[PDB]
């Protein structure tokens, strides 16, 4: 058979562009479909963002209290907008950015990296340090979800982001104590039940970070563990550039793409 033909059928059925990368492992070949085409990060950047903050601080930094006002809520912020009076620690912000895709938490973590562009240059530099030469973050939340389809700003490729996640969760980009925190926050994500999780059998472990944006953007990046404990990185990205800025993002496309990948990996 030809898995690329099955991904192409998904693109025609969902009226969408799909990108997939599953890095090769000890026992599998890579799966790649439009893997070197650019797609908007949307909130998937929040996983490497938390890694960047972990990398450049001791773990005691997670208790640092960050204060902010109601005027700092500029993006969908399920946790941060309930804690304006008290503030949130860096660790609480990491948790919220990954598990609730909290936009204010991400903007505050970008500010914690510091430097010009409110942390977006610093974040991009962290990706360069992991060998990612193509990805770039240019805007904060929520504008990073809203670039037009032709813009390279705030884009990655499935290939690039998969190899970033591979280094972070399964490689040695972070020491074990920091790696375990990133892994746990992804493992307890609350936003991803209908995406890669929905394509893997219940006895597979899935950890993930979702992204959604304009032009029908829907992404999910995951690490999955077989029932025998064998890990795979799975990056799935999609958009609907011909469906207008308000094209509906399709979680079901990601779930079916994931089901096709599970068929290869099982």
């Amino acid at each position: 058979g030809d898995l690329a033909d099955r991904f192409a059928e998904l693109e025609r059925r969902y009226d969408a562009r799909l990108g997939v990368y599953v890095p090769a492992t000890g026992t599998t070949e890579a799966i790649e479909y439009r893997a070197d085409e650019r797609f908007a990060f949307c909130s998937t950047f929040k996983a490497p963002l938390v890694a960047a903050v972990l990398h450049q601080n001791p773990l005691t930094h997670l208790d640092k209290l960050i204060t902010y006002t109601s005027d700092d809520i500029r993006s969908i912020s399920p946790v941060a907008q309930q804690h304006v009076q008290t503030g949130m620690t860096i660790g609480q912000l990491c948790d919220a950015a990954i598990r609730y895709s909290d936009g204010t938490a991400a903007n505050l973590l970008l500010a914690d990296l510091g430097g010009p562009g409110g942390g977006t240059a610093a974040f991009t530099g962290y990706l360069r340090s992991l060998g990612d030469t193509v990805s770039r973050l240019d805007a904060e939340e929520p504008e990073l979800n809203r670039d037009p389809p032709g813009d390279e700003r705030d884009t990655t490729t499935p290939h690039a982001i998969a190899l970033v996640l591979q280094q972070l969760v399964l490689g040695n980009a972070l020491p074990p104590d920091k790696r375990a925190l990133l892994t746990d926050w992804m493992a307890r994500n609350t936003t991803g039940a209908k995406r890669i999780r929905a394509g893997f059998p219940a006895d597979w472990k899935v950890i993930d970070k979702t992204g959604t944006g304009d032009y029908g953007r829907a992404n999910d990046i995951a690490v999955v563990w077989s029932p025998t404990g064998v890990p795979y990185v799975v990056a799935v990205m999609s958009d609907r550039a011909g469906g207008g800025y308000d094209a509906e993002p399709r979680e079901a496309l990601l779930a079916e793409a994931a089901t096709c990948v599970a068929g290869v990996l099982a």
